């Protein structure tokens, strides 16, 4: 293998491989893209009971990293004139017209600032009918637009509206329009039966395989392979190489919309001035930032040099993605067991700080 192949292999063995034994993770896939060259590393088992090893065809649940595709879909619809970010959801979901949630605009939904949407729906909201009822019954609390609270319902409503604006269901927005535009071959909202042998099992804290809520797809419902996620990073590092409609979509997800301490909220992606200190990257996943409302501040001028990342999990999968435009580099980690977000962020910080230019 090439000297770079061996260097990156050593850095990933040094920084990511020990995490498998440390947290009893059955399988992991780690990818690096640098200067348009992709490097794939696979460890362990996609399914413990089948002794099937993780490989380039293994499909992982991306969990909350799915929001990056919802963001891209929204950027796509906005730049085709199908929505404006100043629109409100009742323009598209007519049953929300003349309700209080129709006072929140689409950008505020996409970036979690409605002022009264928590991490998850209430436990009793279990069906699509009940989701619509929930949004009709919704009342504001904190001043609309002023407080960020990370929220699956919030970006789920944004995704539902994006789909309505494109006259197709959300799963078709991704599987027929967005994934093909990005060149992805094995990314899914619904994994077909022909791929089930490649669909990894996820493992809980007792290392047992389990296998969603309503309106979940835009918030946490995408599945993908390591080669597809490296392709997605390639698109984010080189949007100018893609046709205009998806190029504009991608660029839209890189624009910071407001600031919370050292973090800038873009669409889906979290944005930081580059270089970001390790503490800044860790702070973005603190309990205060992730679970509580935080007052936003308007951006004076966007940082001159930027980097981006996103964590995400399900109860049984973990994901991390990060990229640095100036260095033409990015990294993806997929696991079929959760590990602490700080471990994912620290390991990727070590690798990207050590790789030779
Ligand atoms: C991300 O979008 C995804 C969450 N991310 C993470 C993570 O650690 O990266 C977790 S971890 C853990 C698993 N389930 C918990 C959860 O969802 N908490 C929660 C908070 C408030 C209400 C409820 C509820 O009523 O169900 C649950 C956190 C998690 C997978 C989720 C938000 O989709």
């Amino acid at each position: 293998n090439t000297p770079k192949d061996q260097e990156i292999k050593k850095l990933v063995d040094q920084n990511f491989k020990p995490l498998l034994e440390k947290y009893d993770v059955p399988g992991m896939a780690v990818g690096v893209i640098q200067n348009n060259k992709k490097y794939e590393m696979y460890y362990g088992l996609q399914s413990v009971q089948d002794k099937k090893a993780v490989n380039s065809s293994t499909i992982f649940e991306l969990g909350s990293v799915s929001k990056l595709f919802t963001a891209t879909a929204g950027g796509y619809a906005k730049n085709k004139g199908k929505i404006s970010f100043d629109d409100t959801p009742g323009k598209y979901w007519k049953e929300l017209k003349n309700t209080p949630i129709d006072q929140v605009n689409l950008l505020q939904l996409a970036t979690y600032t409605s002022g009264n949407l928590a991490l998850q729906f209430p436990d009793e909201v279990k069906t699509d009918q009940q989701v619509l009822t929930f949004f009709k019954d919704w009342k504001p609390k904190n001043s609309i637009g002023e407080y960020r609270q990370y929220s699956n319902p919030s970006i789920g409503l944004f995704g539902k509206v994006v789909a309505l604006s494109m006259n197709k269901p959300f799963d078709q927005v991704l599987e027929k329009t967005i994934f093909p535009a990005l060149g992805l071959k094995h990314s899914y909202v619904n994994v077909p039966k022909t791929q089930m042998q490649n669909y990894a099992f996820g493992y809980n804290q007792e290392n047992q395989p389990i296998r969603p809520g309503p309106l979940g797809a835009p918030a946490y419902g995408v599945k993908s392979t390591l080669p597809d996620m490296l392709s997605f990073i390639h698109a984010n590092l080189n949007p100018q190489k893609y046709p205009a409609d998806i190029q504009r979509a991608i660029n839209e997800t890189h624009q910071g919309r407001y600031q919370v301490n050292t973090m800038y909220q873009a669409l889906g992606w979290e944005e930081f001035s580059y270089p970001a200190t390790l503490q800044t990257l860790l702070d973005s996943n603190s309990e205060q930032i992730v679970m509580k409302p935080n007052k936003v501040t308007a951006i004076s001028k966007e940082p001159s040099v930027k980097m981006y990342h996103k964590t995400g999990s399900t109860n049984r999968f973990g994901t991390y993605v990060v990229f640095i435009p100036k260095e033409n580099i990015g990294l993806v980690m997929l696991t079929n067991k959760r590990i602490p977000n700080e471990e994912r962020i620290k390991a990727a910080y070590a690798v990207l700080n050590a790789i030779k230019k």
